[PDB]
């Protein structure tokens, strides 16, 4: 409709995106902290809701299971999260914040606010439930 | 950073992360139905071949501003298309040092079918959408950032 539009449309989507997460991740860096856009949507979910099982993550993540829970080593690694054995299953891991985990919320809000008012500067409020519905259109 | 009328975190948060998630999906969606018809590339692999029938022996120079991925990644990519056979790395006739990158036959012959697939791929996708719609999503993408 036609396939030059589409294909178009199909790289503008996959570079904003790619170009959205590096620029987040740069503006961590740049403030001293060393993480990831996908360590801080993790983060988000947690400060949301902790104890999150890690197949509940897999199922808010995307992802497969392989990247989620590698994603979730390095976390742990830095020690933003602790991984748990479940009091309703052996099985299932449970995922807790640490102290760590639980301090970076208000800065790494911050700093994320920053990057969201910037990026979006030149899109208008009302625009973005359109942009919101086309994308959940797609696939 | 400030002016009088800002946007809500939570709404600009909800849809970076709906942008990344659908990039996701798109991307490995057609990773999938390449692999599926017989075809073992990736997006990546796809979209380098895209510039490179509209234009063959471009400039790795050329094809890195082209590519995004600025150049480390691009290139590692670039590596893994000679060692599937799809391109071939030619040291720049004028100007040293420069490569230029051309198809191979194979990399010619896939122009065809990956077409196809992506094409067929590519309405599926955006059948939901309408065709006012598509500039505009297109125009909103080119504001961000
Ligand atoms: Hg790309
Ligand atoms: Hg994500
Ligand atoms: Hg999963
Ligand atoms: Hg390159």
């Amino acid at each position: 409709k036609d396939f030059e539009k589409l294909y178009e449309a199909t790289t503008k989507l996959v570079s904003t995106s790619l170009k959205v997460k590096d620029d987040l991740k740069k503006m961590f860096k740049q403030n001293g902290y060393d993480i990831t856009t996908d360590h801080y949507a993790l983060l988000r979910f947690l400060w949301e809701q902790d104890g999150i099982s890690q197949i509940d993550l897999c199922e808010k993540s995307c992802k497969d299971k392989s990247n989620t829970t590698r994603i979730l080593d390095v976390m742990k690694n830095k020690g933003l999260i602790v991984r748990k054995v479940d009091v309703k299953d052996r099985r299932k891991f449970q995922i807790f914040l640490t102290d760590l985990g639980r301090e970076l919320e208000e800065p790494l809000n911050e700093i994320a606010s920053i990057y969201a008012t910037e990026t979006f500067k030149s899109i208008s409020d009302e625009e973005l439930p359109l942009f919101t519905d086309i994308l959940d259109r797609i696939g």
